[PDB]
């Protein structure tokens, strides 16, 4: 190797902004202007900039003083979160020893908005689009197989007011992708308690999830098993992977509960 | 300097956002708290107000970043969104990946990329400790790796100022041992790590540089004493690493 050389008043309104201003740079790749992350937040430019010279005391990002990126430092947010949470510090040894039996991914996620959002993680690669899925990445919920349970967990109202709203395209030509098609979907998941989708998001891939409760009943979260085609058989998925997930979760349950 | 007082540092300052800068230190306050908080446990900790601590926390629960009961609050998933925003937007984080995965296929031990925060490495990927967390550099490879990188100025601020406790009985920790291994660091391009962070743990790492020759970060391998021996680590995982942090560095700059 070469050597290394030489009205609500308790609502605090610049914190709201400023944490809008780190969720603008989501998916962007190169350095964002002021102009941008206003468009993109509808925060005015000049809220904007105070909130980005801020950030930047702060080490949480960084400027040239025409652009600007964020700096690692952020990821910092995210880990105090999963150091002070039991759910996800408890689910980890749980999705790991189902990964190791399996030889598949496992994984578990919530619901954030429209999109289910990954907490947690086996350790194997699972690449969507030849990008690493990961803990804190977003997926849509009427097109996963943690989606449906989670949708599944909704009353009547809110599921149709979901589905009357949000954006069904049609990711492979497998998807469920039309409001009574997706009703009908949930309501068996609701009777099995389980749910597969069989590369209704991309092609080749196959996942089975389930709810995860707590102690009232109420479903807190969806774990799954997640794979490739050619890794399984058609109903390996069913007989083979849904009791070991069942188990999961009524032991992480009991576990926190 | 408690978060209260890195804040009030800026007092001065029109431009800087009092109310963010405190809810960010309040997030920051659940670090490895393992469970809930109270509002005086977290104004504890930062040493921010507890009126301001209130309206912090009611603001993150307004926005799906917290929750609580009325007694203890808790974060929210969302808050991984924040890191996410930064991965996402990282081309270096990003086509480290497939490299941090090769790596660790190949010889089935861990790989991992981190950078500089303050006087920590902070882990930015990993190829199957997480993304976002912290470890010293001064008994870590990649930090003495990036210590390396620093101009003598910058190293011997870090070796005044840094807490050098004795981990392990092999703990280099004093400032003019540590500076003499960070010299052979520099000679070397490369540092190993064995067991100083703690025991049964041994590490290799190398630069991650732009085509200016900056280093950016650094790769590592960590392992075990059960069967990889310093000569493996010299000999077998050395070369990879340096093909692979050559190669990120011509795909990212050219
Ligand atoms: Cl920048
Ligand atoms: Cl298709
Ligand atoms: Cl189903
Ligand atoms: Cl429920
Ligand atoms: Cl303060
Ligand atoms: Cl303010
Ligand atoms: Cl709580
Ligand atoms: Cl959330
Ligand atoms: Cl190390
Ligand atoms: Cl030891």
């Amino acid at each position: 190797a070469p050597p290394i050389v030489a009205g609500d008043p308790d609502f605090m309104t610049s914190l709201a902004r400023g944490l809008a201003v780190i969720q603008a740079f989501q998916e962007r790749k190169r350095h964002l202007t002021i102009a941008q992350i206003s468009h993109r937040t509808e925060i005015p430019r000049a809220a904007v900039r105070r909130c980005l010279h801020t950030l930047i005391k702060l080490g949480y990002a960084t400027t040239d003083g025409r652009t600007y990126s964020l700096l690692p430092k952020v990821l910092t947010l995210g880990h105090a979160y999963l150091s002070s949470t039991p759910l996800a510090i408890s689910a980890q040894p749980y999705l790991d020893r189902i990964s190791d039996q399996l030889h598949e991914a496992a994984n578990m996620a919530t619901l954030e908005g429209d999109d289910i959002l990954y907490i947690a993680r086996s350790a194997t690669v699972e690449r969507l689009i030849s990008v690493d899925l990961s803990v804190g990445g977003r997926l849509p919920a009427y097109c996963t197989s943690m989606g449906r349970i989670l949708l599944a967990a909704m009353d009547d109202t809110s599921l149709r007011e979901y589905l009357e709203r949000a954006d069904l395209k049609a990711r492979t030509s497998r998807t469920l992708n039309d409001p009574e098609s997706l009703f009908a979907c949930i309501q068996q998941v609701r009777a099995q308690g389980w749910c597969v989708v069989d590369q209704e998001l991309e092609q080749g891939l196959r996942s089975i999830a389930v709810p995860v409760y707590d102690a009232s009943g109420q479903v807190l979260a969806a774990l799954n098993v997640s794979t490739h085609v050619g890794r399984v058989t058609r109903s390996e998925l069913e007989q083979r992977f849904l009791p070991i997930l069942l188990a999961a979760s009524r032991d992480l349950c009991h576990q926190l509960f």
